[PDB]
């Protein structure tokens, strides 16, 4: 493809973590620019599945999706080469910030950015299945893009079945995907409610000191988590929207982007 490059067009300079792999900061030497490389370990994730990743990679179009630069798939070690976001992941950035820099005006525009990042999901047949504030990174000027790595195609809006003896993150996963294994855009925009209640919070665990194993049964009997502490009361009533039991209750992300977008602009 025009996506391949030379493995020797990239130099690393430094390591930000690991694990399935590692994440490197790099430099693109032609361009002089700075950019963030994904590897595979071995063996840890089968290849063709790290192959196709790339391949999905390769169709998305957003200012807030992580941008693919190139891909380096002939000989191992395979390379996934993106775009470098200063800031990190959000959950950490909102646990250690300026919060009168960072304030309520702020957090409607993030949250305006990522629901436009899944609206352009919703309209292209895509699923996340991992949304949650460690899984989104941070620019200059409060700049907020999804990382992408997990997409797989759905028709929107069909039914993906995950594989038997999967372990989810108990806290930001639907009912019908705790019970039966089911996953669509509605369980998105599920998660979508939970990461809003992070983002309120300023990255606060959600359902504090509450036992994993009893989660499920609190959400049958129509539990969910209170109001958080100067949060305003629409977006309240757009967290506990997308919480409603039945999958077809639930708003679709250019409904829930249209709210913010007028909130924002409003504000």
């Amino acid at each position: 493809d025009k996506w391949e490059m030379e493995r020797t067009d990239i130099t690393m300079k430094h390591k930000l973590g690991g694990q399935k792999g590692e994440v490197y900061e790099g430099v693109w030497k032609k361009y002089s620019l700075t950019v963030a490389v994904k590897t595979l370990k071995e063996d840890t994730m089968e290849v063709e599945e790290f192959l196709k990743e790339a391949a999905v990679m390769k169709e998305i179009k957003h200012p807030n999706l992580v941008q693919l630069l190139g891909v380096c798939t002939r000989e191992p070690p395979f390379y996934i080469i993106t775009e470098f976001m200063t800031y990190g992941n959000l959950l950490d950035y909102l646990r250690e910030c300026n919060r009168q820099e960072v304030n309520a005006v702020v957090l409607l525009y993030m949250a305006t950015q990522i629901s436009s990042a899944m609206e352009y999901l919703e309209k292209k047949n895509f699923i996340h299945r991992d949304l949650a504030a460690r899984n989104c990174l941070v620019g200059e000027n409060h700049l907020v893009k999804v990382a992408d790595f997990g997409l797989s195609r759905l028709m929107t809006g069909d039914t993906y079945t995950a594989h038997a003896g999967a372990k989810f993150p108990i806290k930001w996963t639907a009912p019908e995907s705790l019970a039966y294994n089911k996953f669509s855009i509605k369980s998105d925009v599920w998660a979508f409610g939970v990461l809003l209640w992070e983002i309120a919070t300023y990255g606060m665990s959600p359902y504090p000191g509450i036992d994993l194993s009893q989660v499920y049964e609190l959400l049958e009997k129509d539990y969910r988590m209170e109001r958080p502490e100067g949060c305003p009361e629409k977006v309240y009533e757009l967290m506990r929207a997308c919480w409603q039991w039945n999958p077809s209750d639930r708003p679709s992300f250019a409904e829930i982007h249209q709210a913010f977008e007028t909130m924002f602009q409003e504000s």
